[PDB]
């Protein structure tokens, strides 16, 4: 399922993002002088199951979760440097039931254990000066599709 | 190369759309009550090398070419009915040197012999009430990439 | 990297099968009257890191591990029915660092926690009357490749 | 549809190879000291619709056709060098109705106009000391499948 997620907006998924689901996010650009850029996977109750905060200024990418009107939990971080590949950087999120797997363009995957047991009904995108294009292309799979040789 | 082509706009290709090039256009929607929708491949001189006019009202898809300030040549047509697949219809254009190959979601390909010998520097998208989403996702390949099993 | 793995034989991998690695096994056939068919991921020292025993007669698929000539550990099994899709059934294995994700044609993925801290140097295929073809096509990725829209 | 085509043998296709059809041939190896390696697309009556003779010693790749026990027609050749990429070289053939498009790992496509109005029922592979592996992996599509972004 193809979606066009605009900056400071969200897309309501036709089907819940649940175990086995795959979300491939791709940008048509990389604004080197962009600021903090966020992607959230929200439950129907608007809980933030997965919060991805890309902070080039802090040279870090932050992961977290929180209830609609609840506090954040302890953050999980990794260096921002050399993770994305210009000019079409991407982010891939896979739901493995008990945890999310996040892959950027380079390096090893990031594994984030779930903290809220619900599926996502929407994906939101936030930024004052996005590191990426608006909108971003988002292909959501109900399962991993057949792979090409390379 | 990923591009986001907005309705009534165009995208300047980083590389010329020439022989071997592949353009996969995908929409995140299908507005059943949409009107005539056009896609043009333009040379740097703004010549319309390939004109694709989707006319649901006329139940036809028209192909043509013309110089920046020149007249159209004789049209090439095919029925519009059962060509696209909702909700994410697509159009694929491949440059085979002496002719373009156009594939929609269903049916056989359409072959349009070239009438202007130039490569394309841009792709334009026109519609008052687009049949597709705005923008549309466009992946341009310099050559056919490795294929998946299915 | 493409390999052709013959029944009762094995392929020596060019690079170690480790975290991020993906093995897409595909058969050119499905022999209905076939018997127990096995696939093993072996370490350099020949430890069976991951054992997949497909048993049609017992209607189960058994997952296990064991050192070279050691004792098998507790078996992790699932029902065999409605897992493979003919005529080209497939098996996809992904190394996630602390566990393996195994995917068949139907159903949800299977997760098998690692038990031996070593990477796989080879993949073996055993069967007296294989459920699949000989050889089977095997594409091994060092990391998940770009995905098609569908 | 996946097939395993062995050297000096052939695969009988499930469906005819006709317009829109795509055959992605891939080898799990590249034998440098190999000799003339051939691939033929045969009609039901065994006419050689498309003959691809890869000759390293003559530094050319020869394209031709001929009825079952008939005379070969004029040869269409190109240089052999810098066409295949080891260790997994490939050959992709697409039927475009009035001609075939042949793609190797490097260079531009080769276009071969049809000479015998019949579809192919089988694909044969001949070689005394093959440049490729035995078998070679062959995925045949009834039409171009969705493409990955890269
Ligand atoms: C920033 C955005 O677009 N989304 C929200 C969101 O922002 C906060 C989350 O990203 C959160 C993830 O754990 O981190 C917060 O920053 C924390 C620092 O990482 C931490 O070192 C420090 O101890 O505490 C701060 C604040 O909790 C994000 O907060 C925002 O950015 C920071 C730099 C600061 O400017 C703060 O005032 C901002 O709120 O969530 C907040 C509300 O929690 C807003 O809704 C953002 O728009
Ligand atoms: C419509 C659009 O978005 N692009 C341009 C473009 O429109 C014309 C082309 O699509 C052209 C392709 O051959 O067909 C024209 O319609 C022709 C009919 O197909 C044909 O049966 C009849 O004999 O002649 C007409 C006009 O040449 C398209 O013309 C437009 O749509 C038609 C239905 C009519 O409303 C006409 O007034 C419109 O111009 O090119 C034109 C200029 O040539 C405009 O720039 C459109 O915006
Ligand atoms: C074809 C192949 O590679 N088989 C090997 C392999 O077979 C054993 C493993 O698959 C092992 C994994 O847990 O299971 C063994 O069967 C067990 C049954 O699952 C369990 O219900 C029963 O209580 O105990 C047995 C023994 O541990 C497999 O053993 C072979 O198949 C079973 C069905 C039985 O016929 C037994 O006699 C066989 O040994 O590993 C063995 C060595 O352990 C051989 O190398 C097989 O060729
Ligand atoms: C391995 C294989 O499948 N080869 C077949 C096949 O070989 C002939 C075709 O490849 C044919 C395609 O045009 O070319 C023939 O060679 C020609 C040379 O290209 C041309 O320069 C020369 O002047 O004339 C020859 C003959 O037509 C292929 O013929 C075989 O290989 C050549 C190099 C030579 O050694 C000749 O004696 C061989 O027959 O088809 C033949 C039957 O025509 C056999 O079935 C091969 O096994």
């Amino acid at each position: 399922m193809l979606y066009h997620l605009f900056v400071n907006n969200q897309v309501k998924l036709q089907n819940d993002f649940k175990p086995e689901s795959v979300a491939a996010i791709r940008s048509s650009a990389f604004n080197s002088k962009g600021g903090t850029t966020v992607f959230n996977f929200l439950s129907a109750g608007e809980n933030i199951l997965l919060h991805i905060s890309i902070r080039p200024g802090e040279n870090v990418i932050v992961f977290n979760s929180r209830l609609k009107n609840g506090a954040w939990g302890p953050e999980e971080r990794i260096p921002y440097a050399e993770k994305f590949r210009p000019p079409n950087p991407s982010i891939t999120v896979i739901d493995h039931g008990d945890r999310f797997q996040i892959r950027f363009d380079y390096g090893t995957s990031i594994y984030y254990n779930k903290r809220i047991k619900e599926n996502a009904a929407a994906i939101a995108y936030n930024a004052e000066n996005s590191l990426f294009s608006s909108p971003v292309t988002v292909d959501v799979h109900g399962l991993l599709p057949p792979l090409p040789p390379a």
